[PDB]
């Protein structure tokens, strides 16, 4: 793929996301008085592909994905609303996740923090950006100096306590895409999700590559972008320590 | 106090908070340029400066008005003080230092002990939550209303899990819809005020962490009490909850069951 083609696609995605701005307030007003919001955003993206990129296929949360394989050369993975609980309960702290893979290789990635008007995007060969401003590799963060984010309700409490004690503090935004972007920005040392779907993490691959983040399974391997696996996205300086804590003493799972 | 006087004071405070753009952005810049070792010290220094400047603001506009804040001695501040401001110039210090986000300014005026004006300035998002007795509560001039009823099972809750025993934390997890944490008392409180969270707990706040919230709770029909359901002394602070009216009792029940929420030993 060329830089010229990537920019053309990028230009069309940024325009689509701007059109989304024109539709979403109405969908939100209807929801208020899974949602229609998730399903409509997804359907509109499907129409966008049908119109602009007829060869491209979609793996997304609100459709069946049985026909999506590693043979598909032009693939988008979408979470149309990541943070559905935050959308419904708070109307805040949710995002749109989009990622394009070409012959299996991450080429374009998007995390749109709509409520706060911040577009994180990554373009292979160009870099990562927040609202157009180039992002750089975050400063090194040792676990003891870093805030971490994970779901404490899906782990055994002894392991949750070990994570509390070894880190600087604990926070949770509650949307995978956003908690990940805080790692990307150097605000959090690490974000963990012990059982993500492909759409929860699809954009993050390219961000992790371009910003020198560690993004691995909880066993330290590369993740299958078609399947998802227990995962971490981490600053390079606290990745090993976090994995070590999670896997010590018989591991992080609930004994329950 | 008249609506005319409150507005005059309100207008002054809003203007002063706007002028805070001359201080805060510089501290934020320095969270990048100064070494890790000095960062909390820089924040506490700028906390002290913002506080002193508010002190001077009072001396010049409101000569009898006094100030209760962290960076000054408050030994002489009593229930005898007729005109009292309580201030947290930067609430959410750890978020400022580590994230340069999710921090706020807390300011509250009490007249003869009664909450009259309150401010939570979400500075990174430029969102001024303010409350005025007789007028109501506002976010950037959009008028806030009492939130919908939220039973605990349907609500997101926010608290510091590291300061409670884990059995009680588990009971809070199981009984609520979900768990979130912003990490600044003022902001986690405003999410309760907006109906985004069912409840926020802080088991050991200072007066300045919670001073604004009294008036917001009154005007928006929120329950704001000690963890044993009493009125909180605004001069002293206590273990506290701010909650939607429909999940207040259930949360307190969970916290106080089984010997309470404290850590063991
Ligand atoms: N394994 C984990 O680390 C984890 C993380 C979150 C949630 N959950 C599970 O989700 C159920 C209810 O929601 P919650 O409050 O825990 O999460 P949530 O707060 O509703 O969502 C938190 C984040 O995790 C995603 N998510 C939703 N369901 C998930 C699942 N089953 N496994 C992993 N991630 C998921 C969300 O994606 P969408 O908003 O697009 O759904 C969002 O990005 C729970 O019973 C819990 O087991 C597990
Ligand atoms: N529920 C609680 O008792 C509670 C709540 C928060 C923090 N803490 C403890 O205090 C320390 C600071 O927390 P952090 O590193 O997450 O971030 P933080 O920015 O220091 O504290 C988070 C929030 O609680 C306030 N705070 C600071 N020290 C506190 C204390 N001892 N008790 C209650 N509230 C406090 C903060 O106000 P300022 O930014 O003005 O300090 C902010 O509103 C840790 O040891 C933490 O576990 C306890
Ligand atoms: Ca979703
Ligand atoms: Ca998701
Ligand atoms: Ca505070
Ligand atoms: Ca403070
Ligand atoms: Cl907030």
């Amino acid at each position: 793929m060329t830089d010229k083609t990537l920019q053309q696609i990028d230009k069309l995605i940024c325009s689509w996301l701007k059109q989304i701005d024109n539709v979403i307030p109405q969908l939100i007003m209807e929801m208020t008085t899974v949602t229609n919001v998730d399903k409509q955003i997804q359907q509109q993206f499907q129409q966008f592909l049908a119109t602009y990129f007829p060869e491209h296929q979609l793996l997304a949360e609100e459709k069946s994905n049985a026909m999506i394989t590693n043979e598909i050369n032009h693939l988008w993975i979408m979470d149309p609303i990541d943070g559905t609980a935050n959308l419904v309960k708070q109307q805040e702290d949710y995002c749109i996740i989009l990622a394009y893979f070409y012959e299996g290789k991450p080429m374009l990635s998007y995390v749109y923090d709509y409520p706060h008007k911040k577009l994180y995007k990554a373009i292979r060969g160009e870099g990562a950006f927040c609202n157009g401003f180039k992002m750089e590799e975050p400063p090194s963060l040792k676990l003891e100096d870093a805030i971490i984010s994970f779901n404490a309700q899906v782990m055994n409490l002894d392991t949750v306590q070990d994570l509390f004690d070894a880190s600087f503090s604990y926070r949770l935004v509650g949307a995978c895409g956003l908690d990940s972007m805080r790692v990307a920005k150097g605000q959090f040392g690490a974000h963990i999700n012990t059982n993500p779907k492909p759409w929860d993490i699809a954009a993050q691959f390219l961000f992790a590559e371009l910003l020198n983040l560690k993004m691995t399974t909880l066993d330290g391997k590369a993740i299958d972008h078609l399947k998802g696996a227990p995962f971490i996205i981490s600053n390079k300086a606290c990745h090993e320590t976090v994995l070590k804590i999670l896997n010590a003493n018989g591991g992080y799972q609930k004994y329950r």
